[PDB]
This record gives structure tokens, sequence and C-alpha cells, in this order.
DNA sequence: CCACATGGCTGAA
DNA sequence: GTTCAGCGCATGTG
């Protein structure tokens, strides 16, 4: 009676999707399987392997000769020299393992109907808002569209992914983006999928973080008929609140910021349950100028900049949320963080970068909890 | 017009 | 090429 769930994660990062599925699997009588993934960012790949691998033993290796389109910064492709620098290192073994054991295809431009797995149960993806425009879609979405088009023609309808899940930032629903987002939804309809859009805040899913994200859950229309699946009203869900203090880690050796030069005010709580106070003459960048109270929720963790440097007031002084606490803030576990840290390949700022790019795990648990599969 | 709220990019080193 | 300290406005609601 156990159901094998084959998952394919496009733009996988550190695998919040895989983590969420593994977290709920027992309660659904599911066994989760990697069908494949697409992730080109070296430090995400390393971290994904660290978190999700079982009995992987890193060692110095030659980089597989076809691992050619990868990136050290997540934005730009690595040079021939950079590839040379990875070749014959422990790091190479992580990338080789992702290829061989997780079927990482690395670059979405290299995914086609000849290497895209058949019979995927859950396909996850995303795209930047620009991709809705010409420069008709572009970039990463054009590639997703191309792949769906290709497999539609070569696969039987039953071999196409049963569910699709997009995650995206809130501005996907802005005035300038929403109509063109709707045309993507039309396109998914043309591919044989019925979809529902959810705007969800992490704070309503057992987290101490204000983080509003857009999700488009799609189900293949014949599978909808077969299962009798109905979309759940997730935007009404409100779980009990959680405070920043609930995730903080005790230490005697934190670094505290010297804020003695800056004038401040009382804390104020906004409608969103964020409790903060400004620092005067600190910077000219508004989002850098706040200190957060640990008895409320915090701001959206970003990969870089002001919202990656989240100042909290504690009895011991004002400090940043640490990389460990940032993993906890995204609802990864302490053990997940320890595994990444133990690679000795990912800097503290890079850890925060990958955490900031991820998705709070319990939002995904809630979405995936609604999925229905036939006993076949 | 106002008050308020909220979340990556890049050039010097 | 990397790294991150320094830096502002876009996109809203009311
Ligand atoms: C915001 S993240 C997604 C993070 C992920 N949802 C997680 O659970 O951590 C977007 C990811 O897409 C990756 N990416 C960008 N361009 C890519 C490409 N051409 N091929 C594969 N991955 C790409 C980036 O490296 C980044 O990790």
């Amino acid at each position: 009676k156990i159901k094998v769930i084959k998952v394919f994660e496009a733009f996988a990062g550190i695998g919040s999707q895989f983590k969420a599925l593994k977290n709920i699997a027992r309660s659904k009588n599911w066994e989760i399987q990697h069908s494949g993934m697409v992730e080109w960012f070296v430090d995400a790949i390393v971290s994904y392997v660290a978190i999700h691998s079982k009995n992987f033993n890193p060692k110095i290796e030659r980089l597989d000769r076809d691992i050619l389109s990868i990136s050290n910064d997540s934005k730009m492709p690595i040079s021939e020299y950079g590839i040379k620098k990875i070749n014959n290192t422990i790091k190479a073994s992580y990338l080789n393992y992702a290829k061989k054991h997780f079927n990482n295809l690395f670059d979405i431009k290299k995914v086609n109907k000849d290497n895209f797995p058949k019979n995927i149960d859950i396909f996850t993806y995303s795209f930047p808002c620009q991709d809705l425009s010409v420069q008709t879609r572009s970039g990463l979405l054009w590639e997703i569209e191309r792949i769906l088009e290709e497999i539609k023609n070569s696969f039987s309808k039953e071999e196409m992914p049963k569910y699709l899940l997009m995650e995206n930032v809130k501005n996907l629903l802005s005035h300038k983006n929403k109509k063109n987002y709707n045309t993507w939804l039309k396109q998914l309809e043309k591919f044989g999928y019925k979809s529902k859009t959810y705007l969800l805040n992490s704070k309503n899913f057992d987290n101490c973080q204000n983080r509003e994200r857009v999700f488009c859950l799609s189900i293949r229309d014949d599978y909808l008929e077969k299962t009798g699946f109905k979309f759940k009203e997730l935007e009404k869900v409100k779980n009990p609140p959680k405070k920043i203090k609930d995730i903080l880690v005790d230490s005697s050796n934190y670094k505290y910021l010297n804020l003695n030069k800056y004038e401040t005010t009382t804390f104020r709580e906004t409608k969103s349950n964020i409790i903060s106070r400004p620092l005067k003459n600190y910077t000219t960048f508004n989002s850098e100028n706040y200190v957060y109270n640990i008895n409320g929720i915090g701001p959206t963790l970003t990969a870089s900049g002001a919202n990656s440097r989240i100042k909290i007031e504690t009895q011991q002084g004002v400090r940043y949320l640490t990389p460990l606490e940032c993993f906890k803030y995204m609802q990864f576990d302490v053990n997940d963080f320890k595994k990444v840290q133990s690679t000795n390949l990912i800097s503290e700022n890079k850890m925060i970068y990958i955490a900031g790019n991820s998705i709070p795990v319990k939002i995904l648990e809630a979405i995936f909890n609604t999925l229905e599969f036939v006993n076949n």
C-alpha cells in the first residue's frame, strides 16, 4: 500500500521541496524518490548533496567531462578555468554524486524530451518575473515551456508529470506582471493542466517569518478526473503564531553590534506582527535600519543585502541571526545545517545566501499534504 | 498630494 | 574573476 512518489525539482536549490516531501512521507504512506533535478549553482549542489545524501563519502575526484554548465555565483556560467579549479578536488565529488545519484541535469537549457524522466509524480519549478515578457515568454520559463511542449509530443499523457508546483515572489501578481502570469496559466491549460494560484505567508504555517510567496499548483486533467482531487483553500489557513525567540540558539560567543552612536525609539508592532525599531543616522537604506524584537515575527530572509543581515535585540545585545538560525528560519533542521557546515566548502554568507533563496519547508508540507494519488 | 509598510544590486578592493 | 558593505525605490494600502 506504500506509494512511490517520483519527484523532479527544477531550480532545486537546497531541496526544500524534497525536504518537505520526506517530512510528510510517513504520514501519507509515501516513499519519496529522486526522479531528477536541475540545479547549476555549485554551492547549492554541494549543500543539496550534504543535506539529502545517505552514505555519501566525499573524496578527491576528476569532474565528469560533461559537467560543463555550472555556476559559482548562481547568475553567470563558470569559465573553463573555474572548471579546471574544481577538477581534482573533494568538491568535484559532490557534483559527480549529484549527477549520478540524484540525476542532476544541471542546466535547464540542456533538459529535453530525451533526458526528462517519464511518469513524474511531482514536478517543481520557478522563474523570474521578467521571463513573462519577450526580452511569448523568455529565459527560464521559455525553457520550461519548451520542455513541456517537447514531452507533450513524445510522451503518452499518462507519462507526463501528474502535479506541477511553481513557487515565486509576491510581485508575480503585480499590475505589470499579473496578466502575463495569467497567460502562462492559459499555456498550462493547453498542456493539459488545471491550476490554482495561492498567495501564502510563512507566518501562517508555523513560522516566525513574514514571507509572502505565490504558488501555482497544477494537476494533470485526466489525473484530476481519476483521483477526484479537489484544491484546498490554503489561503484561509492560520496556524498558531511562532516568535523569533522560539528558534534562537543559546551561545556564549556571539558577536554583538556596537550601536551606541545611533539614536532609536520604542518598538512598534505593525499589522503583520513584525515588531521593530529604527536606528537613526545608521544608513540611507531603509531596510538596513531596523532592529527586530524577538517576541514577534521577523522580516523576509533574503539571499543578500539588508534582509540577509537580520538584527535582533537580545538580553546580551543586538546581533545578526546566525547561519544556523537562518536555516531554522526557513524550517530546515539543525542536522541539515550541520551537514552543510561539515562539508567545509560553504562560507557563512553563502549558507545564508542559499537559505534565503529557499522556501519555508512547512508551507510546502501543507501544499503537498493536499495531493492525491491512485493506488495503482 | 500624504503616511505607512515592506522587500536585491554592484563597484572598490 | 570574487566578495560584501554600502546603498533606495518599487509597489503597493489606506
Ligand atoms: C530561488 S532558487 C530556488 C531555491 C529552491 N527552491 C530551494 O528549495 O532551495 C532559484 C535557483 O535556480 C538556479 N538556476 C538559475 N539558473 C539556472 C539554470 N540555467 N539551470 C539550473 N538552475 C538555475 C539558481 O542557481 C537557484 O538555486
